[PDB]
């Protein structure tokens, strides 16, 4: 028994293991992966060093590697509809990073989605690798529908003339037009790709349309509504693209995959390829309204762009609370956690914001449904409306520990 | 149960057990990993985003995580003594260039050890981002003596004065002299960056001089020699320095880190840190020896450098079989894998090479001792001189059995 020799770092497994039970995740990129999932990352292909592709690796006795790489790459494609994928990417960032490698050049003018407006870090950043090497200019939201206007953007891209568009977000309720988003590309000769991250399990389920038939490549974690282990994935339905794609990840960017993981992402794609995961996708989409539906109804709190139509949106709360910071640390004080999160046109620190990003995928993985988020949902507004009244907050935690009681997690 | 929801997935996953046990890995970068360290990156902490530093998380939830990545921060400082630890890198190669990032920018010159004398892909290879993105200049061991020539490198420095000098190498038999390497840069106003993937294990061990104290900053995998889990590490005694870096993992180049494969860093380096990895670094080096020392004696095999004062050596195979691709095919028909590879100043293609390359680790952690190494080479130049012979190859394939059931993987 292993867990002797080393009780500091089992402990901390156990602390946290428990502290997953007695919390309510509502951050909108969280999710409870399977124990297949699980058992797959903990197995000994962490000993096997798979540089190289599948029938085309430096080193040998990796017949068997290649059975499971060629699992999730076959799993991949017939999820997502793609003729190619590529599933070594550690993770969204380095997906992300071969994709950019794979299509443009240091200094090539790229358009994403504006950071306050759900832009990833590696949509143009200042401090990521995005905006150090090409010259990112964001497109946003309309300032009063809060809505991507396909006009505006149209009309931005023919100015800026970028050889590359990235849609996809970490903050957008709406279902986006990914028809229109290769429309724009079309009109100024660029390609387009789409990092589907926080929609892909949504994609997966049906209860998103796909960006794969319209951009040159898609990117994505295999983690967030895809419940996979934590990894990227890339898809292109173009060969010559494939081919670029995989010398970009290999030996362009990495060195070694994670055969392990992988075996996890073929687990984990296997899951979504079931019918039951259909029924997941609906209680996610469910669940997430209900709680929205109770924020839009109370007076003092705004969700921006007014809804969802996916896992997850934001509660402007500065009418109940001084900001964002505020509203995260009241609700960790009743065992309820999500993040601060920068609200379209944000007007105070990035630090503190406006705003909460809520999402349902963990709570629907924990098998709550639309009474049971509705509930959470009121818990938040009482818990705000109350983060001066010490004993309310108390009898929130202690309601909040009937259900989590209810709900466990494994 | 979840097994018989995917048997084509878990069937692979059964195999590549069954044959990591029913071969003998003698690929000098593979090694068997502990329980601990595999039930570690298959724990529920693979559902935590823990994006930013302990402490300084963008998201709540973190306390326990906080607790995880602090005891291998901890631990690598305490192991390797250095002042400072990043465990966040992804792999070996992450961890490479987020230390680029720190140091120097795009198109500055940078000396790294020549591919063909044991330098990695990330040491500037022109189809890896470091050489596409940093003008590297290689240096080479001594043609006669296939040694390091630190007065040849000195004189190498003056004429291309680079902003970087990068040593640590995959295929290196021999004591590198880090004092020497950081005199050298110091000589020329470089950086000194060691990358010990390689030789951490012996590092930590005490049977390599460290590089900590001599570059300005050592990268290592957490893999190989030092047999933690697939991923990288970063180590620094500059406080400044520490801070790039830091900036440089995350969200310069990564987003969230893997803290599952976080956990089993720390389980690693808390192994490593007991006196019984001191006597498994002393089975490394004698177990390498014993395996050279036949190929030395042996009139048609000649050993790159004479021998080994490390776990690897090469041999040059050619007046037996025509290259190393030949000789890594006949081993793998007796169950022994290896990898062919480049001798310093190869003549023969890069995909047929002249060498093999032979490890000790994984036989060492199997419990293998000098009788067992030495069998084990005889039977290599057994196979190799009886290349033709299905008899011969077909007996030592059953030889190689008795010795695999003698050594049990776990
Ligand atoms: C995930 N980013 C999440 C989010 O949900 O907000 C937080 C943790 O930043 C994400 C990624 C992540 O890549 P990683 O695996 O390197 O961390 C990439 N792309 C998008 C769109 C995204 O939401
Ligand atoms: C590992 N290179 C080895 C080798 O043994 O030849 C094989 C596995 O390519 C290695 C790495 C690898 O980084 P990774 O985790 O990104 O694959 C980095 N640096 C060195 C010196 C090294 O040997
Ligand atoms: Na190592």
């Amino acid at each position: 028994d292993y867990k002797a020799f080393d009780p500091e770092l089992w402990n901390a497994i156990d602390a946290e293991a428990e502290r997953q039970q007695n919390n309510i995740e509502l951050i909108a990129s969280e999710n409870v992966v399977s124990k297949a999932v699980m058992a797959a990352q903990g197995t000994l292909l962490t000993n096997k060093s798979a540089e190289g592709y599948p029938g085309k690796r430096y080193y040998g006795g990796t017949a068997v590697i290649d059975v499971v790489e060629t699992l999730a790459i076959e799993r991949a494609k017939k999820l997502f509809g793609a003729k190619f994928a590529n599933v070594q990417p550690h993770s969204g960032s380095q997906a992300n990073a071969a994709v950019y490698m794979s299509l443009i050049q240091p200094g090539d003018t790229v358009m994403g989605m504006d950071l306050s407006a759900g832009g990833h870090l590696t949509h143009g950043a200042p401090v990521s690798f995005s905006g150090k090497t090409y010259n990112f200019v964001s497109y946003n939201v309309d300032k009063e529908s809060e809505l991507l206007d396909y006009d505006a953007i149209l009309a931005q891209a023919k100015e800026v003339r970028p050889k590359l568009i990235v849609a996809g977000a970490s903050a957008y309720s709406r279902i986006i037009d990914f028809a229109k988003f290769r429309e724009i590309a079309d009109a100024v000769g660029a390609y387009l790709m789409v990092d589907m991250a926080h929609i892909a399990g949504l994609v997966a389920s049906g209860h998103h349309p796909s960006p794969v038939p319209y951009a040159h490549v898609t990117t994505t974690t295999t983690h967030k509504t895809l419940r996979g282990p934590r990894g990227g994935l890339i898809l292109t339905d173009d060969e010559d693209i494939a081919k670029k794609l995989n010398s970009a990840v290999f030996p362009g960017l990495q060195g070694g995959p994670l055969e392990h993981v992988i075996a996890a992402k073929a687990v984990a794609l296997k899951e979504a390829l079931d019918p039951a995961f259909k029924e997941y996708g609906e209680n996610v989409i469910k669940n997430a309204a209900a709680m929205a539906d109770v924020f839009n109804q109370h007076p003092d709190f705004r969700v921006i762009s007014g809804g969802t139509n996916n896992h997850l949106f934001l509660v402007d709360v500065t009418k109940v609370v001084e900001n964002g910071k505020v509203a995260q640390n009241v609700l960790e004080e009743v065992n309820i956690t999500l993040n601060k999160n920068s609200i379209p046109y944000e007007q105070l620190s990035p630090f503190k914001t406006s705003g909460i990003r809520v999402g349902s995928p963990a709570i629907t993985s924990r098998g709550m449904g639309e009474a049971e988020s509705r509930q959470i949902a009121e818990w938040m507004v009482e818990a705000l409306e109350n983060h001066d009244k010490p004993e309310v907050l108390e009898r929130i935690r202690g309601d909040v520990k009937v259900l989590t009681d209810a709900f466990p997690l494994y």
